[PDB]
């Protein structure tokens, strides 16, 4: 047994920014009250855990990054309701602790106990449950998936369908409930309406996949990488566009595309300048942008307020606007109902111990997502 | 009658900015096919004509300004089928021509054929029906109504309540429809909920009566200038703050207030400054902010996108988001049958002569709506 044991496994850490993850032992200390160990069975590759290394996204290193998983729990501690050891569970990097104002609001779902905002790198409880070499590891997201076994507070997991396949549904963790759910629930996506994807990763893709179970007529994928055209256009895409290949500001081309503007925009890359693109290709009386990229940290855009008067609006969102708990279960039931498919956003699986050949397909361009297997 | 011909009248000539207008003679050309001349009863002024004397709003001079307003038609061109001589009238300086993607879209209503975005100064034909010391003379937003007569296309006006007292009225035609749809059209204020209103001028004072009409708990006047306070009290602030009044910045102070961040905000000044704060003040995961004001030409603010990641919503709009020539007509009817109040913004009136001494009462903070009576 392991149960109420310290746990020995093999985990990647991260000791410092800009360096390879280190595939090493940990030592996973047992879980607390209303926490939560989990074996883990698949994570995937988002670009937000390559902005952990890349200093993009601050937070306490040296880290157990991951946050886009799937796992069977190990063991729970006092007062668990929600899971049991055997259980197939999505940790959720953005929490659902029920009881706060965001939580109760119909329509909020960036909980108030998130680590995104301000992180600390650490359980609900200010400690960690991870060592390495004698030094305390920090987690990510209250998830840290890039490891054999990780543990988590109850308000961050969900259980899912005990038929899951665990190395698909790690998905709707991250990408998949991300570009989705900012189609169809953030930006509310109309029947016969014309979208602007800026950015055709997973995330992007997802949001193209959503736009289609909308009903747009017309989606404009836009990447700096032609070689993501090809499964835009698989997923729903009607049109690409390289802004490379073009004189013109890639808005002023979208706006020529779409007779005076897109509907509904979606800025998928991460950068100001796609974000301040992305609004203005949106039509200035009744538009809507979103913004998905995790911007560069504290970094500001500048920004003509004009674009906003006229009448358009600009929102962004956390995990597709998806309250956490509640949403992922029903996402993977209706994975397992054939509603939407994930195999689109899967190019590559390697072994975990292969984390950092991982990391060089997604920042080669070579990649979509890569799925690692414990 | 002075049907097809020239009208020689009075009007408010800009000459120059950062000066006092000229009331001084004009010849008022008679209306071309679908255009209309009015005879003015009323005006108001708005502190978007005061930006077109600072330079704020940058339209060409020289110019009759003037945009809220009432008049009596006079005459009416060839194929005009919407309003007849005799009939009251409001000008749209938000045209609703019926024909544009805009105007066909549900939710729009900053029609194409509008003079705001790129203002030349013109009717729609790109010529003025305006002579003043033989010059031509510029138009205002379509509508020029600092004039005893001004001509505008059929699209730039409504018909209204033959009953209507016109020097009550003629605030549906800016001040009260923008704020007032500003809250109940735009924002979408939700009953019980808690709203913050920077800038307590006419149009504040309009958003606070939509913010209480939709039920808000909570109406939060914010204004550096604590006059203001009393008459945004009676019309349903529940609370005002005058952010000189704090150390720490009004953000802050109104997030500390709202226990985390307001459900709806609103800028009503035309400072980037107030844009951001005025952001910033919603809950970070489901606030919606609403520009208002108009910003000082061509310039942009700066903010950390982060601000729209977690969940934010932001907005402007014009003219309170309604379809102008559609809206009108029916906010008159509502306004006899006191469905809302008027009285409370006029807080002084004057003679159209004494259309400088108006300025000097809102450049001096002593008013809300001066109405000038020709
Ligand atoms: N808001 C959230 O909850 C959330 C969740 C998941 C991911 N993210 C972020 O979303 C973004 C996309 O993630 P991902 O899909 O995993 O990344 P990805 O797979 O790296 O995809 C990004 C795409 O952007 C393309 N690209 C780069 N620069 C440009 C440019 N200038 N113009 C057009 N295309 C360009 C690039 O070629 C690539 O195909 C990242 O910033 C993530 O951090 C946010
Ligand atoms: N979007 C539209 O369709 C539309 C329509 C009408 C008016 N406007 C704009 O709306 C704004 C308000 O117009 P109005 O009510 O006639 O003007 P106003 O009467 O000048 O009111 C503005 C108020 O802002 C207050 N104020 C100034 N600076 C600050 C500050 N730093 N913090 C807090 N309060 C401050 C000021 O004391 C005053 O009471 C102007 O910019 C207009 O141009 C826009
Ligand atoms: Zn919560
Ligand atoms: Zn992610
Ligand atoms: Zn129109
Ligand atoms: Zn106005």
């Amino acid at each position: 047994s392991t149960a109420g044991k310290v746990i020995k496994c093999k985990a990647a850490v991260l000791w410092e920014e800009k360096k390879p993850f280190s595939i090493e032992e940990v030592e996973v200390a047992p879980p607390k009250a209303h926490e939560v160990r989990i074996k883990m069975v698949a994570t995937g590759i988002c670009r937000s855990d390559d902005h952990v290394v890349s200093g993009t996204l601050v937070t306490p290193l040296p880290v157990i990054a991951g946050h886009e998983a799937a796992g069977i729990v190990e063991s729970i501690g006092e007062g668990v309701t929600t899971v049991r050891p055997g259980d197939k569970v999505i940790p959720l990097w953005t929490p659902q602790c029920g009881k706060c104002r965001v939580c109760k609001h119909p329509e909020g779902n960036f909980c108030l106990k998130n680590d995104l905002s301000m992180p600390r790198g650490t359980m609900q409880d200010g400690t960690s449950r991870f060592t390495c070499r004698g030094k305390p590891i920090h987690h990510f997201l209250g998830t840290s998936t890039f490891s054999q076994y990780t543990v988590v507070d109850e308000i961050s997991v969900a259980k899912i369908d005990a038929a899951s396949p665990l190395e698909k549904v790690c998905l709707i963790g991250c990408g998949f409930s991300t570009g989705y759910g900012s189609a169809v629930k953030v930006a509310k996506v109309t029947q016969g309406s014309t979208c602007a994807v800026f950015g055709l990763g997973g995330v992007g893709l997802s949001v193209i996949m959503g736009c289609k179970a909308a009903g747009a007529a017309r989606i404009i994928g836009v990447d700096i990488n032609k070689d993501k055209f090809a499964k835009a256009k698989e997923v729903g895409a009607t049109e690409c566009v390289n802004p490379q290949d073009y004189k013109k500001p890639i808005q002023e081309v979208l706006t020529e595309m779409s007779n005076g503007g897109v509907d509904f925009s979606f800025e998928v890359i991460g950068r100001l300048d796609t974000m301040v693109t992305a609004l203005s290709c949106c039509q200035e009386a009744y538009g809507v942008s979103v913004i998905v990229g995790v911007p560069p940290d504290s970094q500001n855009l500048s920004m003509n307020p004009m674009l906003l008067l006229s009448g358009r609006t600009w929102k962004g969102a956390i995990f597709g606007g998806f309250k956490s708990k509640d949403s992922v279960p029903k996402l993977v039931a209706d994975f397992m109902a054939k509603k939407f498919a994930l195999d689109p956003l899967i190019t590559h699986v390697l072994p975990f111990e292969k984390i950092n050949e991982g990391f060089d397909l997604l920042r080669s361009g070579e990649s979509i997502r890569t799925i690692l297997t414990f």
